[PDB]
């Protein structure tokens, strides 16, 4: 692979390879952009095919964080850590202690968190060496179940969509398909009922269908029948790539708004959607409640404040619709634009010299 | 006595003699190892036969703390203070004020706590001169009854043992002998019932037998009949040296797991046990909940966090079994090994230069 | 190229890729080992056809600094920067400002300095963004002319060298071949002249040849027969690999001692020079007077002190010798050992916890 | 040996045993009294057959520093380090790094310096780990040559001495025996020559004898008759205990004033010298010019200031005299008193609370 | 008046006259002793006969605080502020703002509080200029009603007395006269009933008698009949000087233990009491709960901790009895002795140098 080429292509700032033979640590820290502030991104641990593959994931994921964080209204840049190994067999204390030290060695340019393959336990180990790690506060632990906060954001983003589709933000009367009944989906449903909305639902797990059904009086369909349903809104809240060539054409819904990651199988599908006239609330923006929530910890965790932050998703989605017309582009595309514009505008308007600039670190 | 010889033998770092004629202070501070962090060890006050005896106790106890703290997963070294005198007649304010100053004079290399012969009152006096003392926080005072936390750790260590012996960690159905019904034993029993375990118990004190019996429907035996009992697990939760030549051979239990200190009368007994095939969860590891609990204070006391720390005893015991096979050694021996390996591995993996390393002091 | 594989092979700490599109910055910071202290290593700027080339060089050079700094008795680790680009044509202000920022972002884990392709002007720009740069102090510039010192270093190493070969340590009488007559070489000559020694000298630069002949009654020989001459000592002070298959046999002298880098083409040669009975003073040890000089600045430059540091070369060379007849190993092999031994020994002996450890940064 | 017993007897503050197996470090730091300020005392390295020997010496020497520093008018207490080992053969880098760390770990309660067995090179290594070391400043080295100063100190003390004996304070005319002709002695002589005084001198080193004779028109006598000579003043500047049963009777002079330590073999002698009517200028007071010199460095060395501090010796000697005819006590006894009186008086008068007290550390 | 004479007599440290014409401020700050720590004393504002009178009160009151604070076990010295003026007509903002500044100007040597003639409002004004003022915390305000804490201390001191008189600390069965039914008395009564003690009581105010009577079933007597009552303990909890020539001889009680200030009309009465064999718990020691309570604020107000502090009064009174025999002196006298001894002993045992001594300021 040609690192420098990839880096210049998208103007990445840094790529950091950390190694500790003693503990078996092999990690790649990717820092794409810190224009808005320190880079924040999870640490994922996984078995990797090829070194190149690992490097590529890191790069790719850090750039994504840049976008997500910007669009979420946060004052943070995009970064990501990828640790090469079997999360089920290779972990040890020592390795997270070394990693923590390398992070401390970046002095605030990068802030980590839990992700695929790592836990709060791991984070606690990292935390013995640096404060640049989030999601470990006792305050966050007590009142910080990501779940509800994410769900709250999808909900809010949903309202903006309805308004754009239908003309109003009341979900009262609307029929909504909910694909997947996880912790998030659960809560979203709640939010929905409470509003006077009708639920159609499915999940690979029965028990899940039941709780949801019992609780909120939902109509449970089979997993494959989810797309066909005659309803107003489709909430993909499970796996990604559910929006594709088979499914798209079966869609009865006018609005797509769910918590799942990477909903589209290809950009193409994004354009398809646009051509069909289905209102799509870009996944990365709408499901951001989770990042926004860990980021509040940096200020001294306040549930209530976090929620309020999350509340801005409505405004972000709304603005996304507006950019869409402004340039006659598909939603997914506008998401990117908004992010990009935010970085550029905020930066220009912060170019004045200050001897004591203030930043999200808050002492750390 | 030949101090330097003893010191080199085991590679002690320091031996500190503190004296203040005015107050009558005579104290010995022993610091065995600080590879993992500041040395933490109680201050014991006692009447001493010979100076040499005092010195020997200090040395001996500090080395023990090194092991205990390491095996407990803490980032602390081993130290101990021995004060020569009658705890019942020789104490005065002035002496603890001088001691406190000497401690402050070690600047964080050593952290004290209450132990045999000293109280929270004494600690408060030390605390007027230094912050390197633990167990005195108002937070710790409020929600920090060592008892439950220790008991919780024995309980957890017990589960690891059962699993190793029996094949599963459910104590449901198991019969358990509980020698001693102290504050800790009390709680352990609780934990047990709540799990669906059967209790056989004894204590020199009737009242104790009664409360336990009444409360949890236990079968009370006489003190001397404790060893003979037909049960699965023996929990020595009183005095030490209960595992010996008389008792061992009477054992019906397959698992030994209690809160008492220094269970074995000799290493020999440890080997005996091994030969008999009785699963022994080394005392110092399994009863560590108490140290782990005071150590959390250093982070700003959090009961819930402490418990979670304590939870790792399960993992430590488990690992102890594994080392046992790996080297075909008795449990007691593996405990030491694990500790030792932890020190060495953690150290290697922290050898990278940092201009602002972070440590357990947390400002202090 | 398998980075993690090479890193692991020698246990490299970090590999840092820095990129700045706007400025065209492409650099690689390699940090081999920081056991003894922050990594000190020059920044070089050079043209690279393949990324891999640059990456390898960085890795390679950083590892060398580890050895050089250690052996030199310094409390610094090994690092190096490689800037990909045409020094003659590619430089700009902006690129050095960016690099300076990345370096500040490593917070003292890495200190830079001038090298191939870079000038004090470049370092000055870096200096606007960080204090982690050396060789830029006003005093340094006023009194640390590298040449003079490095020269001094080769001299002393030469004497300790005569010692083992030519019984005594006086240069008196002695006939010395001086291959290469750049600045460092001149001085070596001045020092060599002013001691009662005679010099056969060579070079590609005619002028240069004259200056020496004039200045010091030296016989100018043909650039390609220098090896051949019958001299007491051969001082390679130009290009590398001069010690190979051809020249080695062609060699007369009993001692090898010059300023050049990578004098040996292969270890093989080091190994050959050995049986031969020729006393080869290791390049990296003997020519270290310049690092040492720049390192002093870290304490507030003092030509005097610096010079005194340099003197130590003699003893170092000396020590290399003994380690040779201690394991019966080649000179070049013993340099390595002496270095690795110092690292380990010093690391063990600093394993004690301190809350306010002192380090070379001297509050930088 | 009963440590606590000896400690209590003189109220020693601390006795610190430091050990580092890897380096072979075995040292004892004794801290007698820190009432006036941090303990200042040299570090000596010497061979010891018995631990007890070393322990005793440490204790002994530290107590002496208490007296010396006090009497000298300094705001420093008394301490001393004893490193057990062969200075000629046992030294290494690692051992001094370790010791340096232990010293840093005492946080200013103890300041070190060169002594028997140690060099400025040793102190430099200590210096890499702590600022609690003296006699290593570049300026000190540039302008605080101990000899010159100590010499100066003995001189002045000599004059205040003539004063009480030989009415005036002029050295003019005066015939002086100079036992021992090392550096300090030479100077004493230079100063003594350049004042109109005549010198009968001795030594074991022939060369030395010549230098003085030449340089200053001095009569060289036999090493064993020096006591005998008819001189005005006897200046013992070599070994100790020269004042004993044999020599005392054998003595002619009216004044005793040299640089040597432990001039008296026993107090008994001090007591004897007394009735005799011989004016004995206490060793520790009169030869203190070197401590004073090294102490100045604590403020940022100033030869001038240092020198001026030294002048005070005259007055101190003077004062010792008065305290003599004030209690009708021997010279040597009055030195002690003057010291203890200063400690107490100064301590009482500084008993007022201050939140930001000033101390000699001068932010070290 | 002769200030210096009075000052030397008792060794006062300082007398500070503060003036501000603009606001009309005239204040005298008296600092008697700060051996134990900063001086703490209330600010009293009153109309003063003569300047000399004011000065005399200040002096006199500061010395008293020295004793009280020492005997209470606090690490504080004695001071007092006297402001010349009509508390009912002369106060203004400006004057307390100036005073606050002068206090800040003493930098921690003196800490103020409310007293006769000043309020929390006044303290708040002082607090805008300095932190050296106590009793104004929101925490203290919430849970800091002096009342109960003082009462708790009298209660505890009472138990020590009973034990000395009667042989046991149970007040169960005892009859107790309570002179005065203020907020403190109220609570004390409570404490008493709750213990199974019998109450005899009186107060100039009916309502008071009633509440007490109703609540705790007390026997209310007339004010003048208080002394005659046939009971075990007399608790003077109102005005002082109640112990005199008339009253003393009427006493039926064996123990005197109340909250009132300056119980004795003359020392003489103290001796009388002693001769009569009535056990007297010195007022200033026993009623100290109030000072102890404000002093806890300095640590960050903790009600529970304060109470525990207060608990030591028992121990202080107890010790007072012991000194009484030890020297065959009256109680009142021993109180003073204890205080004095505490100052002297604590000071001696804190004479060791520390570069970073810790103190009650806690940052302030």
């Amino acid at each position: 692979m040609e690192i420098f080429k990839y880096m210049e292509k998208y103007d990445y700032e840094q790529l950091v390879f950390c190694q500790d033979e003693a503990s078996g640590l092999k990690a790649v820290i990717a820092i794409h952009d810190t224009t808005l502030g320190p880079a924040l991104g999870g640490a994922r641990m996984w078995t990797y095919n090829a070194e190149e593959e690992a490097i590529e994931d890191a790069l790719r994921l850090a750039r994504g964080m840049t976008y997500k964080n910007a669009a979420a209204g946060l004052n943070l840049g995009g970064g990501k850590t990828v640790i090469i190994g079997d999360p089920f067999a290779d972990k040890n204390e020592d390795m997270f202690r070394a990693l923590g030290r390398f992070i401390q060695g970046l002095n605030g340019r990068y802030i980590t968190a839990e992700d695929v393959g790592t836990t709060v336990d791991d984070m606690d180990l990292i935390h013995q060496e640096t404060d640049y790690v989030t999601g470990i506060s006792p305050a966050f632990g007590s009142s910080g179940n990501p779940s509800p906060v994410t769900a709250y954001g999808v909900y809010r983003g949903m309202k903006a969509a309805a308004k754009e589709a239908f003309g109003s933000d009341s979900l009262e009367g609307l029929a909504v398909s909910v694909q997947g009944l996880g912790n998030v989906a659960k809560a979203l449903c709640k939010k929905l009922n409470t509003e006077g909305a009708k639920l159609v639902v499915t999940d690979v797990n029965k028990a899940a269908v039941s709780a949801a059904v019992a609780e909120e009086g939902a109509d449970a369909v089979a997993p494959n029948a989810i797309y066909g349903v005659t309803c107003d809104i489709f909430a993909p809240c499970a796996l990604g790539a559910v929006l594709n060539d088979f499914t798209i054409p079966q869609l009865k819904a006018k609005v797509i708004a769910g918590s799942a990651d990477n909903q589209l199988k290809d950009p193409r599908h994004g354009k398809y959607l646009h051509e069909l006239g289905i209102v799509y609330a870009p996944d990365y923006v709408i499901n951001a409640g989770g990042v926004i929530n860990v980021a509040d910890e940096l200020y001294g965790y306040n549930r209530t404040r976090a929620m309020k932050r999350v509340d801005g998703i409505y405004d972000s989605i709304e603005k996304i619709f507006a950019i869409s017309k402004r340039d006659g582009v598909p939603s997914y595309v506008a998401a990117d634009r908004m992010a990009e514009e935010r970085i550029a505008k905020v930066a220009k308007a912060r170019s004045q010299f200050l001897q004591d600039q203030r930043n999200i670190l808050n002492g750390r």
